[PDB]
């Protein structure tokens, strides 16, 4: 996750770690260090799956003190902790109840996931998985509190690879 | 069974209503049981349990509790989705499941967790309280989970109260002191 | 797996150890050992799942320099990694774009698995698993150029026992 490259042709070629594949429990552990194992925090939204792999691209700073936010589309999960050559599609839009955030939105390089070859950009999804991802984040938090989210919309592949050229350009300094 | 007389963890924050349970088997979990083997260094299957049907909820145990000899208290946590193996859920009692055994009887905890970690069971009070559908499920799995085996055999008796619950962790908290 | 005997009685009995669980996601990985992690190779054949484990007979060398190779029918799923054991059922026999390929088929102990115990020989195996099995490694290379599958058909179980004893003979020399 630190010693991962950003990618081997940046922007248009970038990798991506795992953390959360897709079809996932909606559940949050939680290490309990004094402890030495994982806790249950808590569960998640109305209690939906996550509907695509989420990961992160290693060695960018997005300007939320976080790395860059990955959506990667795939017929079957990740591993997580797996790391997948990609390409980007777009981004997905959305604001909180304390700002904004986009996620990117990603598919395997064509030659690791030739099935996803023919998703040339957000406009290429299917209307039925874009309209499971943006409801997902707009459930997500679903319950909690004062807490909302509000999906904005979907920007193309030129907004994706700013969002990874500025990345990757933050985390030099 | 279960009440036979010849860890870092802690049973409860509030015994006996509010305590911890380690999950050792996920619901929806294969009916499969592997050992690992000390020489080897590897899992090898052990068994196929039951006549195939999946663990229709998570098992734990509830920790520095002694329910019977090296038997700590039982534990069918009920939750949405399953809960890793090797997790900590702080829980609550809805009641009991109560089962013979070819070698007693075997009183299986019923509980849900903490209204603030799962949300979604808070309007679970008991065992009166869940459906119909999980209760014939769980009662069930055990009636079949022992049925490939020979000179065994499971009899579900039927189902305990939340008071009868409450009794189980407390001696059981009790017989881990002594 | 080196530690591991071939069996406890040859050629009936044999230890089987799972590289592959059945009902497995179609997707290859690779250990990158600089990196310390898992990277996504690959997307395998037209997208359907591994129908059966797939593993292989310890201390044992077929006639091509790789230990026995069997497919082993389960109820569910087992753990990759994880060692079974094992009795034999027959042969599946395959023509690739560079010759034979003849895999094992096996299930389990009676006692290990009780509900396998009536299928003696590969006759007993239903049609639906075997035609999924035989479907599986035909559309296995599939999308690949130049590269195909071609089953043959099965053998019994003395060709089984015999490719476990000449295997187990091989790995002595």
């Amino acid at each position: 996750f630190s010693n991962v490259p950003a990618g081997k042709d940046l922007p248009q070629d970038f990798n991506v770690i795992i953390e959360i594949p897709a079809q996932s429990e909606p559940v949050k552990y939680e290490a309990d260090k004094a402890l030495g194992l994982l806790v249950v925090d808590r569960f998640i939204g109305t209690g939906m799956r996550y509907p695509v792999n989420y990961g992160f691209i290693p060695q960018t700073l997005s300007g939320d003190g976080d790395p860059v936010d990955v959506l990667v589309i795939t017929p079957f999960p990740l591993l997580a902790g797996s790391v997948v050559r990609a390409r980007a599609l777009g981004m997905l839009k959305m604001t909180d109840e304390s700002g904004v955030d986009a996620k990117l939105v990603a598919v395997p390089h064509d030659k690791v996931c030739p099935m996803t070859a023919n998703l040339k950009s957000i406009d290429d999804v299917p209307a039925y998985l874009k309209d499971q991802i943006k409801h997902f984040f707009e459930q997500y938090k679903a319950l909690e509190k004062g807490k909302w989210v509000k999906v904005e919309g979907w920007d193309g592949i030129d907004a994706a690879h700013k969002e990874i050229t500025d990345g990757v350009a933050n985390f030099k300094k």
